[PDB]
């Protein structure tokens, strides 16, 4: 009834109910009066520059998170689960902090994207490959860890989900950060003439790197070196070995021109600017990846106004009457270059997901949540595609959202907070 | 501020002020602690049955809808606004009720559209042709009402915005009600060999109207019988004038097979099952109709599952891969489909807007809105078109949803309260 919430597909009149809900703890920012769930961040937790963890704090969290841990192995109030208890709250009487076993790890990271409402891709989080790189100490030692990364990932081409967990944060002893927002993404530049070369999205990174010595080719496809971070100190610069960045060459499987477009992109999405949340403990660094849907690429990358917004010269290639909008010319042309992205991905074998089965194994996967867990926080506005909507599972699945720790989080840029 | 919500657009980065949200009293559903903004019937102030207000209950509510209006015509405070407040404080203890001016009836219509927060096409809000019908007293009277809309609405297919407005709800004279969804729209039959003839959507209203005495044409596009109740008597069937219903023949400027797949539609979309809410006051029977956004039709009402879904035979004719949905012939069928739709109405000269015109005036209304009345409540899930919801300009854009009076609401079906 009043806990009890319901979530109705409208398309199958399936009705599922939530409980999970009800074990969320943190705020979504929408309020009895107000609903913001249409704010990308709605800073509840876009983690301001300031204090961290308290003593106190930090025990309940790690409480709830332990014996979340192990009711999940069927070893609920047992000694082992009491015993833990006691070493993690004698832990952190002492060190003001603790540390996370292997198993709890794996555990709350496998949990932190189970738990993330803004993914589509869940049906495959219990399928995660845990690095532990918590004894990394420079920048070098970041740089082998994350080639090491992105090669198991790629694996030829037939990507595996992966995330790499670098030392959680202290307090003023300082943290690890990679500056880049993800392993793998081109450079951006601004021409003379007002005009943008490459991807707009990361110009102030690039004139970053470029600043920092990096010597930038002036292409529309320049990988970007990577910027990490480490204990606290001065980022530095490392490029990543090409035959470990894998790309592919866009073409369409009708239109010869296409490949005359020059389009291109990368086959391994991996983030790395987020933070990791595990029992009260913030990991600042923690590179994940997985393998892209086409409509990231296709509809977002290549035709957001503010990327590489490629659409007119699309409709040109194809002779559409561009004069009136009535044409529908900008969806006509939208179609083809999403089904080029897919068709080379495809071709040159590099594992890849369209839309419409992307949204329907994550209805399965929401028939599971909802059945062994009883719920799962779903962010209606991000998990359905950019395109095509109506025709996807999705948009007529009633989402409920919530927020569940273990959890990712956004953060600040590095370069608005740290210090020389 | 800390108080003056601020919302932004990630494409030109222009961040509003909404200080409009302060003006809100009503329940959006959300919590801190969850979000329900992408659910349909987010059962939280939809219109309760059983009886009705109190006068308890409508004073407050009366007194803060004519500040408000005085406050428009700029005499908040007056002789006729003081004076007004207590003839209508004065009439609703005597008559347990009052009357609505009608002056303040078009403003109360208007505003109720202002405030949809679901409605895209509100930069037209202002130009609305208001119709009292209330003193209307049968079924018959009613129908003669509503036959005028049409008529005026329609006006040979270039559409005018109107709204025709029954008397309110009492207590025991009881709701007068169009037991009709949309004043115009197809049946539906359910064959007893599993399939469904015309709308399914319908097919729930249309066993009632058989059931009524109306003899169905058991056709695909069989415009149904309008069923009006009047002071609470039982619903009446009447046939529309078919001169009085505009179509449309739906044809390709492209493919000429387009004209042999069957289709066409009404020109004008009237919603009659919705609930106007103005001081305190209930008008069960409100339609209002304004002109079509192209994906209603070419994307919802065509293409979804649960309805017309021509989206297999007219890629067969298209003859697309429809062997693997990677091929995105669904994506592709869409859009010729809505290009057909488009075309065929303004070659009919009947007035339709394509999704790319529609969301690009809503933009520049909301501007507007934050200026001279500093907000703008939109919901996003529905304001954002249901196919190439990325290349529009509002999918890129944060919106605050939060309830204002006057509005529309939903209500029960008429046909699962109605006594005898
Ligand atoms: C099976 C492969 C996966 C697919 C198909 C997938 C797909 C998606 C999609 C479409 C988005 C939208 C991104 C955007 O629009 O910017 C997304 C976001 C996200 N995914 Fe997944 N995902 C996958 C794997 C992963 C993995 C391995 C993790 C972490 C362990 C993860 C965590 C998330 C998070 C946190 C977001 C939020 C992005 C943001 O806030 O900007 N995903 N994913
Ligand atoms: C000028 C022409 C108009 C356009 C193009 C426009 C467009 C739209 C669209 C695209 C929807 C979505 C409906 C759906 O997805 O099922 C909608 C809904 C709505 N519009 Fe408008 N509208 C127009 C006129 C009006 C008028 C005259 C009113 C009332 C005075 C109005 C009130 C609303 C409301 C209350 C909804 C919510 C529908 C619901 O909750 O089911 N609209 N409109
Ligand atoms: C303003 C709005 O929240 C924003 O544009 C959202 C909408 N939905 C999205 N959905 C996904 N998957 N990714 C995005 O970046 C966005 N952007
Ligand atoms: C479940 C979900 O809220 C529902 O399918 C919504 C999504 N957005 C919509 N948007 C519009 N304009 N119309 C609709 O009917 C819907 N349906
Ligand atoms: N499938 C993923 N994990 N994607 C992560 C984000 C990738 C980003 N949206 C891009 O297309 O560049
Ligand atoms: N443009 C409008 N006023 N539409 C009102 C709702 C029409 C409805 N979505 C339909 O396609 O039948
Ligand atoms: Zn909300």
């Amino acid at each position: 009834g009043p806990r009890f919430l319901k979530v109705k597909n409208w398309e199958t009149d399936v009705v599922l109910t939530d409980t999970l809900h009800l074990k969320s703890t943190l705020e979504t920012g929408c309020t009895e009066h107000i609903c913001m769930g249409s704010i990308m961040l709605p800073s509840q937790h876009t983690r301001k520059p300031e204090d961290v963890r308290t003593k106190d704090q930090l025990f309940p969290l790690a409480k709830e998170f332990l014996d979340q841990y192990y009711s999940s192995i069927k070893r609920f109030g047992s000694k082992a689960h009491m015993d833990r208890l006691e070493e993690v709250n004698k832990e952190i009487e002492s060190t003001s902090t603790y540390q996370l076993k292997d198993t709890e790890l794996i555990y709350g990271a496998k949990h932190a994207w189970r738990n993330a409402s803004r993914c589509v891709g869940r049906i495959q989080w219990s399928k995660l490959q845990v690095f532990d790189a918590r004894d990394c100490t420079t920048a070098h030692g970041m740089f082998n860890y994350i080639c090491n990364h992105v090669k198991y990932a790629t694996n030829k081409g037939n990507l595996r989900s992966a995330i790499t967990i670098f030392p959680q944060r202290t307090d003023g002893k300082h943290d690890f950060r990679v500056w880049n927002s993800q392993l793998i993404r081109y450079a951006g530049y601004k021409q003379p003439d007002g005009s943008t070369l490459g991807d707009p999205a990361n110009v102030q990174f690039t004139e970053i790197c470029i600043q920092q010595g990096w010597k930038a080719p002036r292409g529309r496809f320049d990988v970007l070196p990577l910027l990490l971070q480490a204990n606290g100190n001065d980022p530095e610069l490392f490029q990543i070995p090409p035959e470990l960045v894998l790309e592919v060459p866009i073409r369409h499987p009708k239109f010869d021109w296409f490949k005359d477009l020059g389009l291109k992109w990368y086959g391994l999405p991996a983030v790395s600017n987020m933070l990791l949340e595990i029992g009260g403990l913030e990991f600042s660094a923690c590179p994940f990846s997985g393998w892209y849907m086409g409509t990231e690429i296709g509809v977002r990358d290549y035709c957001d106004n503010s990327r590489y917004n490629i659409l007119e010269e699309v409709a040109k290639k194809m002779d559409l009457d561009m004069r009136k909008t009535s044409s529908l010319w900008k969806d006509q042309a939208l179609v083809e270059i999403n089904i080029a992205v897919l068709y080379s991905f495809q071709s040159d074998k590099v594992t890849i997901v369209d839309h419409h089965s992307a949204t329907e194994s994550f209805i399965k996967h929401m028939e599971n949540e909802y059945r062994c867990r009883g719920g799962c926080p779903a962010d209606w506005v991000w998990i359905v595609p950019p395109m095509s909507g109506s025709i996807t599972p999705v948009f007529h699945q009633e989402m409920l959202n919530y927020r569940l720790t273990p959890s990712f989080e956004y953060q600040p840029d590095p370069w608005n907070t740290h210090v020389w």
